[PDB]
């Protein structure tokens, strides 16, 4: 049913190019990978300080093409499988938008995704801003991130 | 405090083309422009069929340039004033990234506009998926889509 995701990326105000995503499902199973495509010269001083560093050495299988991570998200999602799909994060949509376009033009997603990501700050607010943990140390490594949604979800609907 | 927007526009995976966004405040006021820098010759059958014929003739004042939207925008949205700016959107990531883009990167959205954009179909589903009304026939101008969001947003909190 539920997944909690989380990316990274080079946004210049007309691409978003993927460096990373972290997605933690419900039920305990946990998906990262770093894409081999992105460009890192192309990086922002902000990325280049807050992300480049924190993502594993180059040697680990972490590392994936941008196919494979489509594909790994297929089978990671269950998109052929049984439950229905929501998909959530915190303040997302240029996660939301970095997600789908791993299948391209938002007509390309998998008939069983969900064309939104439900807005997890929007939940927060609804159930009055009840007090969350303090960000991870880790922040902007997207699976740590990924991680804290879940558990702030777990602490909203507790 | 509440804005209701949607955009319409080509988009093939990569970039977002913004063609139109309609903004519609809780006070009544309202805002659309169309975008006089996309190419419609990119556009394919379905924004052809659905979009593209719902647009303002080509003298209409409605077609302005990029950096006038934004310009509007700021004005519209009152970003100097002292409401805090809420904007809320059905099924609204590609809309959120659209009107952000009208600033550039994420870095130079002005500091009073929210980073996120509420979702009114997940509000609809937490309060309970009340039945609506049916969607305008007009649907797909940004404007008749715009005003019909603050419609469902009144009847889905009308008990709150
Ligand atoms: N303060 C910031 N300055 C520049 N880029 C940012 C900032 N916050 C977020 N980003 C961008 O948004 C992506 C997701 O942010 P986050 O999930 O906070 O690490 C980052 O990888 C950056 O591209
Ligand atoms: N059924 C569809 N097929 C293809 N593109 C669509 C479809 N629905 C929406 N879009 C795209 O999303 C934008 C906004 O949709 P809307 O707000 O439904 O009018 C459109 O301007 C198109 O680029
Ligand atoms: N200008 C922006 N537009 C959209 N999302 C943003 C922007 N700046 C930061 N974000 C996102 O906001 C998230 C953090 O939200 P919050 O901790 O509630 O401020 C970051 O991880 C980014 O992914
Ligand atoms: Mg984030
Ligand atoms: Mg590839
Ligand atoms: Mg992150
Ligand atoms: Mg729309």
């Amino acid at each position: 049913v539920r997944y909690f995701y989380d990316t990274e990326f080079i946004e210049d105000g007309h691409t978003i190019e993927l460096i990373s995503i972290g997605v933690v499902a419900e039920d305990g199973r946990e998906y990262y990978a770093v894409s081999t495509e992105f460009d890192p010269e192309r990086a922002g001083s902000w990325v280049r300080t807050h992300v480049l560093p924190k993502l594993p050495p180059p040697a680990s299988q972490l590392w994936r093409s941008r196919q494979q991570i489509r594909l790994d998200l297929e089978e990671f999602l269950r998109i052929d499988g049984t439950d229905s799909i929501e998909l959530w994060a915190w303040v997302g949509a240029y996660d939301h938008v970095a997600l789908c376009q791993l299948w391209g033009p938002m007509t390309a997603l998998p008939p069983t995704v969900p064309r939104f990501t439900r807005e997890l700050r929007q939940l927060w607010e609804d159930r009055g801003c009840p007090r969350m943990p303090p960000r991870p140390r880790d922040v902007h490594d997207a699976l740590v991130d990924a991680r804290d949604q879940l558990r702030r979800f777990r602490l909203i609907t507790s």
